[PDB]
This record gives C-alpha cells, sequence and structure tokens, in this order.
C-alpha cells in the first residue's frame, strides 16, 4: 500500500545492506524487551505517586519492540535473494507503521515526564492534552509527508515544515514545564531533569533528519542510514530516556520516604 510510496521499494540491496538493516531492527527488539524486564522488576521500588511513569516505560518498550519486530519480519517478507541481490518480491514493507505507532508511544513518553515533574490534577490533565494534540499534529502531518518521499519531495518538505511547527511548539511546552517545575524536584532530580530535556531535544531531532534522507541521500545506503538513525533515536528517546525517568522516579520516591526505594538505592550504594 504505502510500500511503493517509500524509497526502500526503489532499490535492490546487497546482502550486506539488507542484513545490516535486519540486524539493526532485531538488535532494537532485544534491547527494548531486555529493558522491559528491568523496568518491570524495578517498579516495585517506585512509590505509588510515580509508579505509573515506570509502567509507561514497560508499555513503550513492548509497543516499540513490537513495531521493530514487525518491521524486521516485514523487511524479510518483502525481499528475496535473487540473482546476487535482495530484490523486492512484494508490498509488505513501509516506515508508515512507525508513524502510526508514535500516536501511542509519544503520548506515553510525554506523560511519564509530566508525572516525575510532579504535575497533578488539572495542570497534569490540561498539559497532557495540549502536548498530545501537538504531538498528534506533528505525527499526522509527518505521516502524510512521508507518503510523498518517492514522487514529490517538495510536498514531503512542506508537510515536514508543518510537522516541525507542531514539534517546536511541543518542545516549548515540554521545556517550559521542565524549567518551571525544577524546584519541586526531590533528591535532587532537579538537576537530572534538565539532562532529560537535552536528551529529548537531541534524540527527537534525529527523526526529522531520518525523514529528510530521501531528499539528500536517495539511494540504498540512505535507506540504511535512515534505519540507523531510527535505531539511535529509538534507543535514546525510549530506552535511555526511560532509564533516566525511572532513576528520577526512584530517587524522588526515596527522598519522599518510600522505604522500598530507600532500600533499593541503599543496596546499590
Ligand atoms: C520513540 C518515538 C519517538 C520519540 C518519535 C519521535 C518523533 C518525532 C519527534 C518526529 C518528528 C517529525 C518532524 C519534526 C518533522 C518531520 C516529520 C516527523 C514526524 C519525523
Ligand atoms: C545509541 C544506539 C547505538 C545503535 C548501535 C548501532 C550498531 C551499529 C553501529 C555502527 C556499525 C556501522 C557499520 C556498518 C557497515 C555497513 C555495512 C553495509 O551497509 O554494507
Ligand atoms: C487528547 C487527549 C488527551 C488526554 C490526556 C490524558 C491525561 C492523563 C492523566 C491526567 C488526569 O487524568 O488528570
Ligand atoms: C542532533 C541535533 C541536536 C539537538 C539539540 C541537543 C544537542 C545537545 C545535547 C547535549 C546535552 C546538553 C546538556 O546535558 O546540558
Ligand atoms: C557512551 C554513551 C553513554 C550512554 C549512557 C547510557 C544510559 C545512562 C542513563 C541511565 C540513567 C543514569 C542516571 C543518572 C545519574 O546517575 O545521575
Ligand atoms: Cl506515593
Ligand atoms: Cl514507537
Ligand atoms: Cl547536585
Amino acid at each position: 500500500p504505502n510500500s511503493m510510496k517509500n524509497i526502500e521499494s526503489l532499490f535492490d540491496y546487497s546482502a550486506g545492506q539488507f542484513e545490516f538493516i535486519d540486524h539493526l531492527l532485531t538488535m532494537g527488539v532485544g534491547v527494548h524487551f531486555a529493558a522491559l524486564i528491568f523496568f518491570l522488576v524495578v517498579s516495585q521500588f517506585v512509590a505509588p505517586k510515580y509508579r505509573i511513569a515506570t509502567a509507561l516505560s514497560c508499555i513503550v518498550m513492548v509497543s516499540a519492540g513490537l513495531i521493530l519486530n514487525s518491521q524486521a519480519v516485514m523487511w524479510t517478507d518483502a525481499y528475496a535473494y535473487v540473482d546476487g541481490s535482495y530484490q523486492l518480491q512484494d508490498l509488505t514493507f513501509s516506515n508508515g507503521y512507525r508513524y502510526v505507532n508514535w500516536m501511542a508511544t509519544i503520548p506515553c513518553l510525554l506523560l511519564q515526564l509530566l508525572i516525575v515533574l510532579n504535575l497533578k490534577g488539572k495542570e497534569l490533565f490540561s498539559t497532557a492534552t495540549w502536548l498530545i494534540l501537538a504531538a498528534w499534529g506533528m505525527i499526522i502531518t509527518g505521516y502524510v509527508g512521508q507518503l510523498y518521499e518517492v514522487d514529490d519531495i517538495a510536498q514531503l518538505m512542506i508537510w515536514g515544515a508543518v510537522s516541525t511547527a507542531f514539534f517546536v511548539v511541543m518542545n516549548w511546552i515540554v521545556g517550559t514545564k521542565i524549567f518551571k517545575n525544577r524546584a519541586t524536584m526531590l533528591g535532587g532530580t532537579d538537576s537530572t531533569i534538565t539532562k532529560v530535556f537535552w536528551l529529548m531535544m537531541f534524540a527527537w531531532t534525529l527523526y526529522p533528519i531520518a525523514y529528510l534522507v530521501p531528499a539528500f541521500m536517495n539511494n540504498a545506503d540512505g535507506v540504511v542510514l535512515r534505519q540507523l538513525l531510527f535505531t539511535i533515536a529509538d534507543i535514546s528517546s525510549k530506552v535511555i530516556y526511560g532509564l533516566m525517568i525511572t532513576y528520577i522516579a526512584i530517587q524522588q520516591s526515596a527522598a519522599a520516604g518510600y522505604v522500598p526505594a530507600q532500600q533499593a538505592l541503599g543496596r546499590i550504594g
């Protein structure tokens, strides 16, 4: 469906290119589901006030892990080694599935940030609402632009400019809440949370770069570079981010007198 609308469908792949992409996606699966088990076992050391932030990391791990797994199977479904190269056999592969999955996972990432920022009640609800509307705005327009990466690069860029507006506004909300709520942060995660902001600015900006590959490297090695960028960005924005969020959750839990958190941190001291 969308498979002919993505540049991956344009090329044959060397075994090297093809298998590297397969292994990137597969490694990504392993990393997300390994991290899942960690988030799972560690959630008992998080106080009830924050426990949802760690649960959201579990959910994101399986959601992203399942899309990466799906992408890897679809990749190997779409191509067969015929006459010295991997050649397209059918329309099973598309990056579009990622975009659709972001509809779920980006709101999860954002909500876990709001929780460890100690937002609650009306502010939590309204902040979350505006954030995920801005995120949905960004994702949807990006998803549309992405359908044009083969036959209309101008349209890719204009949808991307629109998507970037949403992105920039979302980042402004994120950053503003982070920097205005630093003072509430316990133990003293007020320092840690600013690192989380920069990680997000870094990791999330890789996705617009991946998005633009069809405009500056429209060949089989650009296909590889795009999956590499997605891979770097996924483990940064999801796994490393998640670990920091959970660190902040446990640390604030301990500072607030949750004994299992104290015992946990103590037994790694
Ligand atoms: C784990 C997923 C996650 C953090 C995804 C991030 C998506 C993101 C920030 C994409 C943003 C853009 C953009 C700014 C312009 C081009 C389109 C798109 C959707 C790649
Ligand atoms: C922060 C997450 C890091 C993600 C790790 C990615 C693992 C691979 C790292 C770089 C290897 C580069 C070697 C690629 C050789 C290209 C083979 C080919 O395309 O022909
Ligand atoms: Cl609590
Ligand atoms: Cl995802
Ligand atoms: Cl300090």
